[PDB]
């Protein structure tokens, strides 16, 4: 009876067994745009993905993760609200059972399709095990998904979910290129959060894109494909796998444009 996105073991279930659930910085929030202040004193954001090694993608039970090699600085985020250089580890999405409903921050509450998160590690930490013990140890880029003309940097990766249908099989997935994920402009928000999964560890800088990426009708449908479920078990589709907005808690949320 582990944690999960049922009725029974979900989102409103996993305080008893990390408490941490219901703490002072917890991840998502809803982005009031009345409240959330432009900061003249906000850096450009710079990312580097040109040298991206990836190396294998897998079906974890809740999500699936495209792996990079992560042992030189490659892929690297920097400037913008940072002090420190963080490393490319992974990258996974959430998304919805229609395309009403899937992703996990929200707009003046309205939600998009699905929400893209790439994961970095700073470097001042030596591994990401000892860096997600620190309350400044990751910064996560988020990006909104919304239905429209299809994306052709994502192609590459709906054409394997075959071959990762059920919780644990993986596959080799080398070349993958991160930059074609990205959008035209790179103006942003950003605050103090946490991890949106169990163990919900509050080590999070969250950097999320104001311009989202358009994505076909027929490539999010792909996603729904996938299974929670392990080979030979009842059958439970990989779908609605986002946790709802949490309290703000006096923290504020900045904006790098007027
Ligand atoms: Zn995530």
């Amino acid at each position: 009876h582990h944690w999960g996105y049922g009725k029974h073991n979900g989102p409103e279930h996993w305080h008893k067994d990390f408490p941490i659930a219901k703490g002072e910085r917890q991840s998502p929030v809803d982005i009031d745009t009345h409240t959330a202040k432009y900061d003249p004193s906000l850096k450009p954001l710079s990312v580097s993905y040109d040298q991206a090694t990836s190396l294998r993608i897998l079906n974890n039970g809740h999500a699936f993760n495209v792996e990079f090699d992560d042992s030189q600085d490659k892929a690297v985020l920097k400037g913008g609200p940072l002090d420190g250089t963080y490393r490319l580890i992974q990258f996974h999405f959430h998304w919805g059972s229609l395309d009403g409903q899937g992703s996990e921050h929200t707009v003046d509450k309205k939600k998009y399709a699905a929400e893209l998160h790439l994961v970095h590690w700073n470097t001042k930490y030596g591994d990401f095990g000892k860096a997600v013990q620190q309350p400044d140890g990751l910064a996560v880029l988020g990006i909104f998904l919304k239905v429209g003309s299809a994306k052709p940097g994502l192609q590459k990766v709906v054409d394997v979910l075959d071959s990762i249908k059920t919780k644990g099989k993986s596959a080799d997935f080398t070349n993958f290129d991160p930059r074609g994920l990205l959008p035209e402009s790179l103006d942003y928000w950003t605050y103090p959060g946490s991890l949106t999964t169990p163990p919900l560890l509050e080590c999070v800088t969250w950097i999320v894109l104001k311009e989202p990426i358009s994505v076909s009708s027929e490539q999010v449908l792909k996603f729904r494909k996938l299974n929670f479920n392990g080979e030979g078990e009842p059958e439970e589709l990989m779908v609605d796998n986002w946790r709802p907005a949490q309290p703000l808690k006096n923290r504020q949320i900045k904006a790098s444009f007027k």
